[PDB]
C-alpha cells in the first residue's frame, strides 16, 4: 500500500505533497483540502528526516495550530503532538499569538503568526493499494 | 515524547483511544452493559477522522453506538454526556417525529441511523482512554 | 502524565510493571516465557523495588534476571545495565564460578546464584508501566 496520486511522493503508509505558492496558514490548510489531503502531520524521527530531505529551505507551513487558543498545539487531523522537533526556544511559551507552525529548511519547527506569507507547504494522505 | 497507543488486548487503537469491535447478538442496552463489563462504554464520534478509522472496522451488517435520545427530551446525546458536534447521518436521520426510535447504530458504510432500541444486532463498538508510553 | 498502568494480570509498583509466574522452570525457558508477554526477567534497582518483590515472591524461589553473561565474571541484567543495588544472601556469589551462573531470588527476597539448569516453580517478568495523559 503506497500508490500515490501523481505529483504526490509516498514514504511508508502516506503521500506528501510539497506545495508552492504565497499563503498564509489557513490558506495552506484549505490547499491541502482542495487535493483531498491534510497540512501534514509529523509522528516520528523516520518522517521528519524524510520531510526535511524536500522541504523547501525558504520555510512551510505544516499542520500544527494551536487549536482555539487553549493553548496546546495540535495537529489537524485530531491528532496530539507525541513526536516534536521545535526550534530552541520554540513554541514560545506563554503566547504571543504565534499560534501556527512553520517548518524551516533545517527541519525543526517554529511558532510563527498566522497570518504570515510563507511559499511552501506540505500536505499528506493515505497511500492507496 | 509520550506516545499515546497503548490499548488492552483486543482493543485497537486510534489516536487517543482504544476501540473494541464486539460481536454477538444484542439489543442497545444489553450492548451498553457489554461495553461497562469491559471498562469501556459504547463508543462516542467526535471527529472525520475518528469516523473515517470506525467506518474501516465497522460490521457490514450494522453495530450499536453510544449515541441515543436522552430521556426522551428531543435531543441525542453521547454516553459520555457530550453533545453532537460532528454528526455523520444517514439521509433523512434521525426522524424528526419519533414514535421510539431512541437509539442510534452505526451502519456498514459508517452512516449513523435512529433505531428501535430492543432491534438485535449483531455488534456494537466500545471505546476507552489510551495510555501512553513515557519517552525513552 | 502519570505512570502507573498495567497489563491484566500484572501488578503496578512505581513506574514499573510485574508478572509473578509460576510453573516449572529454568532460567533460559523462564526468560523467554517473560519474552512471549512483551517484558523480561525482572531487574531490581532499588530496596523500595526489593521491598516489593518481596511481598510477592514465591516461597520456593524464582527466577530473576540477573546473569553471568556469556561466561565473563560479571553479573549483569538482562535489561543490559550493570549491579547497582544489590540484595544476595549470605555466601552469595561464588568467588570463582563452578558454573552457577545464573540468579534466582528466594522467598525472604535474598539472591542466589544457581545453576541455569535448575528447574524452579516461579519466575518474575517486569515491564514499563504506562501512563494517563493530562486529561
Amino acid at each position: 500500500c503506497n500508490t500515490c496520486p501523481e505529483k504526490w511522493i509516498n514514504f511508508q503508509r502516506k503521500c506528501y505533497y510539497f506545495g508552492k505558492g504565497t499563503k498564509q496558514w489557513v490558506h495552506a490548510r484549505y490547499a491541502c483540502d482542495d487535493m483531498e489531503g491534510q497540512l501534514v502531520s509529523i509522528h516520528s524521527p523516520e518522517e521528519q528526516d524524510f520531510l526535511t530531505k524536500h522541504a523547501s529551505h525558504t520555510g512551510s507551513w505544516i499542520g500544527l495550530r494551536n487549536l482555539d487558543l487553549k493553548g496546546e498545539f495540535i495537529w489537524v487531523d485530531g491528532s496530539h503532538v507525541d513526536y516534536s522537533n521545535w526550534a530552541p526556544g520554540a513554541p514560545t511559551s506563554r503566547s504571543q499569538g504565534e499560534d501556527c507552525v512553520m517548518m524551516r529548511g533545517s527541519g525543526r519547527w517554529n511558532d510563527a503568526f498566522c497570518d504570515r506569507k510563507l511559499g511552501a507547504w506540505v500536505c499528506d494522505r493515505l497511500a492507496t493499494c
